[PDB]
């Protein structure tokens, strides 16, 4: 019960426990939604997982590059909430590019293959996800994508930035078809989260310039973020990520919130 | 109870039933909201007004030119809420500028006495009551302020439109100060709402030309909206106020919300 | 002689004399630059069409799909302007997506495969000339690609859209890139011009609604536009690449310049 | 002779032969400009700066808060360039406000009052400027501001940044009246220059930690910078206001040119 009670809300994009989309998963559990997940390779994987969920989540596989996936997409979740009921909410947390066009990899080196498969899984699939998604969104409902403000390049982040761009110019397009379903999309702009990745770059996975790069990023934003920011805590972009898929941003669409600590309003 | 439960508010700028605080106001007070309101001149409307109120709320004098009422402005809230309680909520919903900074008077025209009487009350009155308030406020506290999108220049809203650019400068300076007390300090960007003021200048009262572009301007809203613009509701708008008072943003300060239908997202 | 006196500078994208390349060769050859143009895939066609130029430039075949014609793009060039000699200047004006990804077509539709290719030719391969290029670029040198404002959703445009929304993205990177050769890169973002193309949608070639919506799109932008904005002009934009060319921006890069007659700084 | 050749220029803003406006002038001279120069309150001294710059120029007094000077601006213009000359091109290189909104001095104290002035003299004179000038225009022309970009909140410059904020917003404003005269009116946003004030501030002027926070901006600012950044530099953003005075940006207008070494465009 509370934000989310008698949402139906799909969450993709759990992978492990620290993915961002099990802590938006357990705080909309926490709030009274109902969860569908979505999870892409490793299922036996994923359903461990999220076992330690608050609840129960029927997991369905979703390949967002496969369009059978897609195209099945809404029967499953259909059946797995039941017939006649629709969703409220879906969450759109994935993301992928190929090492190649991140890190320590020349920018100029990524080859476009790479760079198209990242922006396949990064940003196409965010309409992806809404085309399969919408003729089972009630009116009211809300799609929610995770991005990472790309308005300023950066290091390290490469093509991912890239990526992230297209991803909001996508939402934006997005909104116009999910309007029609009285259905809002927004994109959840959040600092930078200490996930395995993101640990895994830091300690130098993608090149030690890269490694350090990114935590120098990490430390800025905190230094930046009037209310500073806390990459071990995934909660409050979790909790912004709820209130896009609450009724408590109606009148937002086609729109990014960012749930930063405030870093991307101050330069120094 | 509700999304504000136990949270003490403070809510400036109602003046008349459709001021846009008096829905925030409200809104709030259905979502659990403990209530301090805020008037300036005119105290025995304002009180009428309020009255109507899910419940009932004392109201302080603020006029926010007045440095005087500003000094007092903390004490006074305290006798209102009780000696060792704070606020959690800052509500500022307050704007004015000089018909001479409005309209069809030649933007040129507006002598800077106005504009500086507009940009006191609609800008830096923001960072006065931040001031005022901040010593007694809660860490985990909100403070929201009014705001329509500046970031283009439109016709009729002239000096205002700078004013507005002025204070979502301010909102970040104030999120800086904000954050020293664990307080996030937000604007919420509202499409166009059809307050007395509103229908008056669509009625011709600052120029028949402004008018017809108050229309205009109006009309293209919700025709850009991916979810539309219903310029004769508040609700919205009171209800995102609310999304930034509440827990569900705790990670975004600085910053700007768009309760504007998704219009600003979208060119045509 | 003049603006790009001395200035050796390869101007992509030419297929008809209407190509906003076109305009841009054109102009940089009255203003003293020598040129070496690229072109894909019509060479008879383009030869004769840059015939018309002020001067003779040397043409050369460049598919940005090829990653042959990249990997020898630098070595033709410097046979066409002379060893020892390098560029100052290069002019992407490539852009290009599958009419799924654009009009009428419904947004969801647009399979990927075609998006892909629209991001390949639009977005990624200002990157892939930026990398053939800059080993052959001056110190002082200057990379300009060719924009449309995506901030923005917009009908119509669609995919097209996202694809400059990656290219801004792009942009910013390959800034970082040219930076370490004393290279500036930017985009300019141009009103609508009508092209051959552009013509096209507007008579229906992409659906009768999308037409419409660009035809409502190209009036509103000139009523917006506080100069006005010409369409049938390219020539203030083929200025303002110059601009960019030029010696005159010398502190701008990652950078987009909006030659749109201020259409994007005006919301009505 | 050059690039600003036959223009008549008016440059307001020489205080000293390290403001920003001396090497505007001095760069607009030697690019052909005629020039007529505006000073504020030490015309000796600004007489005897300006005995430096390449070529004479009428010096004419401008208090831009002075109404009688601004009404009689346009008539002393006249006598300087001759009866039936016009001006081409108008440079507000002004700027001020008192100590109190700056630095160490808590923004919560600067009194309306001080923010007021500087808000005058920084924001609202653009539009004095524009008002006392376009009359003497010619279609063509081209009115140009200093800018410092305040799309983000930062140390020390506090009230300043939200005059900047107020004056982009003026620009957007003066543009559409500008454009009835068939002139462009812009900004120059540039990046940190070591400016008398400058210098006095980061040697602690207004306060230590103000001092180290404005080095660390102009440390970060080159590093950000992918052109790099030199602070004591005048010459690229002189460069960057004779572009905009130039007839090589002729659709640009309402807008704002970062003359910054490309750093707003970077995060880190
Ligand atoms: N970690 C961070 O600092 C930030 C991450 N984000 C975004 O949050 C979102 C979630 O990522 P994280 O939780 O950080 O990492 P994660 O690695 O835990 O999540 C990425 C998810 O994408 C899924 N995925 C990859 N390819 C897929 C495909 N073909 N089909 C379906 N799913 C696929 C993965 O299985 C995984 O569940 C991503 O969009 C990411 O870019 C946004 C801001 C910051
Ligand atoms: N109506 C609209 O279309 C939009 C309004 N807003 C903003 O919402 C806020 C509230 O305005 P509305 O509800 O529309 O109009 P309103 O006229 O009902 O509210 C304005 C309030 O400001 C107060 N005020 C004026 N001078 C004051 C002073 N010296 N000290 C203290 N209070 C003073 C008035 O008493 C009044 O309560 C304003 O900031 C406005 O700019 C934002 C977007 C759109
Ligand atoms: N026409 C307009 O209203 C606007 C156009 N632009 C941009 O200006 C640029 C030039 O386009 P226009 O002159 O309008 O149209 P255009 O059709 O004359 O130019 C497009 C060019 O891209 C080239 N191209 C396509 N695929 C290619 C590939 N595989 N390899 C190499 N070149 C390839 C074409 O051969 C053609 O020369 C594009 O980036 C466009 O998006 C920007 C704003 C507005
Ligand atoms: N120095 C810097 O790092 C940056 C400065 N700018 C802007 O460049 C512009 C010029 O300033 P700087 O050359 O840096 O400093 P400056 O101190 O040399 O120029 C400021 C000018 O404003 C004039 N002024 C002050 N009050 C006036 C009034 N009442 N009437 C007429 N003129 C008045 C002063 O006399 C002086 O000539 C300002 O708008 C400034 O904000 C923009 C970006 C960076």
């Amino acid at each position: 019960t509370g934000l989310l009670d008698g949402k139906r809300i799909l969450v993709s994009g759990i992978i492990t426990d620290s993915s961002v989309a099990f802590h938006i998963a357990r705080v909309a559990q926490e709030q009274g939604a109902q969860l569908v997940l979505t999870g892409f390779d490793r299922l036996r994987l994923i359903q461990r997982i999220t076992d330690r969920l608050p609840a129960k989540a029927p997991l369905l596989e979703l390949d967002v590059q496969n369009e059978e996936h897609l195209a099945s997409l809404a029967g499953r979740v259909t059946e797995a909430i039941g017939a006649g009921n629709k969703l409220d909410g879906v969450v759109h947390s994935i993301g992928f590019m190929p090492q190649t066009g991140m890190g320590i990899n020349p920018f100029f080196d990524a080859p476009y293959a790479d760079v198209s498969k990242g922006i396949h899984i990064s940003a196409y699939s965010y309409a992806s996800m809404a085309k399969a998604l919408l003729p089972i969104m009630n009116p009211g409902g809300s799609i929610v994508g995770m991005d990472f403000d790309p308005s300023r390049a950066m290091p390290a982040y490469n093509w991912m930035t890239v990526a992230k761009s297209a991803l909001e110019s996508v939402n934006r397009f997005v909104a116009r078809e999910a309007g029609k379903y009285g259905v809002r999309s927004n994109l959840v702009a959040a600092g930078p989260i200490r996930t395995l990745a993101m640990s895994a770059i830091v300690g130098g996975a993608l090149g030690e310039e890269a490694g350090a790069q990114i935590q120098l990023l990490e430390e800025g934003w905190d230094q930046r973020a009037p209310i500073g920011w806390n990459m071990k805590d995934a909660t409050p972009v979790a909790k912004t990520v709820c209130a896009l898929l609450s009724d408590w941003l109606p009148a937002t669409t086609g729109d990014i919130i960012y749930a930063d600590g405030g870093a991307h309003t101050q330069l120094l």
